[PDB]
């Protein structure tokens, strides 16, 4: 049985993007947050129900990612190395995940943290776009995966980290750009570093795949991925009508969200599929 | 769909450990490790190569535990806390390996290096206890497992991180506590540092599983650990006598063997199979 060998590359990256996962390394602790409770208390009641929904969002989505997505993909990577930065990145799926709770703890109630999880849990969009991008995760729970179902999933992975977090990250990042729950924008800030660099990395791993690919597959998997694409944005224009409609930033995030949805065929080797417009300066100003 | 909510206890000790477990970060770049040259070149080549040979076997071990034992069994957890602290053990098994390559990249030319890999893939011994492990945990590459083939997963991580390491650990622990090889012997430290907490964590949530199982699962479990536990020692036992006849340390390592068996049978609620026996104070005093 092989170990693995860091003194001899297995690849022309893993090395690189395991030095930088780990020189981003961080944990909660390491901000303070009650500082922004002088902001929290001025945002009006459907402001800070916008915040703590996304969250709740954001949360189970690292959820998820941490313990299904990295896990299921890193098994049947047989690069030794890229797994093991695959491992480092799942970790950190889980500091995300923990790092909206730090948030919570300081900015709600116990009983309004209760609230926010009972509506993660019942929420009938989340449901749907997280199941579907675990469903690709699941089929690989047997010992032997085909190249194509690998691809999927990572495919799934780098909607994931790409694309589905954006309409959620928006409103820390509109908030943090005018001053506000900055020290929350921070740590939101830390995820999308890591997710940024994440969504690259499986970005790589699946186009290494698809050129193992027959011609054939190739195609189906092509089909695949745009069909995943706009099923996805559809649940994400819902999402977004749903959070945002009360604050009237509509508009806004989708223009976002289509932005992010191109980073993420990007990192895929795969063509952008809406046409870029200006995101709101103010998001800007918070990244 | 549920997000993990840490202001919520899913158990009264998964909070501990995770604080603890980040607590405890370090990679291989904190230490440096060129001053041990100098005691190196004093060692005997019999010295040498059991130092080389022990440090690719613990290459290995971890290798298997962050690429197949941590993924796989936090899959199949529900308690999204427990997963959480699962996940970042599976990272720093990716740590631990890496550092071993730190510690060769010193000591060790690019084919000297190679040399030992060469010896590691091909090992015979490694591969059956490597193999016997891993058996366990291949067996959770499904949909749905039962509670008895997870707990058997979890019967053998501990064994793996409580047992199997120490033919290992022992001899960097002799030299350091002799003042040789102590800037490795520090990376040795934090490594079983790390391993202690996995150990017990791991075993902690064996023994919650146990108390699901029916009393005739309970009595197959306790068999079939029993049979595992005394499998895995007539390799390990082979293995010492492999490593360390020719610098004489056989029946030491061996009684460091079964002290550390019994440390894991501990860690798993169970009664100590060996009788008890001095210990080397010189591997005492490297730890
Ligand atoms: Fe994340
Ligand atoms: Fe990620
Ligand atoms: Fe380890
Ligand atoms: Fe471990």
């Amino acid at each position: 049985m092989r170990a693995v060998n860091w003194n001899k590359k297995e690849d022309d990256f893993s090395l690189m993007f395991w030095k930088q996962n780990i020189a981003q390394f961080w944990t909660e602790e390491e901000i303070a947050v009650s500082s922004d409770k002088n902001t929290w208390v001025q945002l009006s009641k459907e402001e800070q129900i916008a915040y703590k929904r996304v969250l709740g969002g954001l949360t189970l989505l690292d959820t998820k990612q941490g313990g299904e997505g990295m896990p299921l993909v890193l098994v049947h990577l047989e690069n030794l190395q890229a797994k093991s930065v695959l491992a480092f990145m799942g970790a950190m799926e889980e500091v995300h995940a923990k790092s909206y709770s730090h948030i919570f703890t300081t900015l709600a109630t116990e009983e309004e943290i209760d609230d926010i999880f009972d509506w993660v849990d019942n929420h009938p969009l989340l449901e749907k776009k997280a199941g579907i991008i675990t469903s690709y995760y699941r089929r690989l729970l047997k010992p032997e995966v085909t190249k194509k179902e690998l691809y999927m999933a990572m495919v799934a992975s780098v909607f994931l980290e790409s694309y589905l977090f954006y309409s959620g990250f928006f409103y820390p990042l509109y908030l943090a750009g005018q001053g506000k729950l900055t020290a929350s924008g921070e740590i939101i800030n830390l995820i999308i570093r890591d997710e940024s660099i994440h969504g690259v990395f499986v970005g790589i791993l699946a186009q290494q795949i698809f050129a193992e690919l027959s011609a054939e597959e190739q195609q189906e998997v092509q089909k695949e991925t745009q069909e995943l694409l706009m099923e996805l944005y559809e649940i994400e224009m819902a999402y977004t009508e749903e959070i945002y409609t009360s604050i009237g930033l509509v508009e806004d995030v989708n223009r976002f969200v289509r932005y992010n949805a191109n980073k993420g065929l990007m990192n895929l080797g795969l063509e952008p599929k809406f046409e870029e417009e200006e995101i709101n300066p103010i998001v800007l100003n918070g990244l």
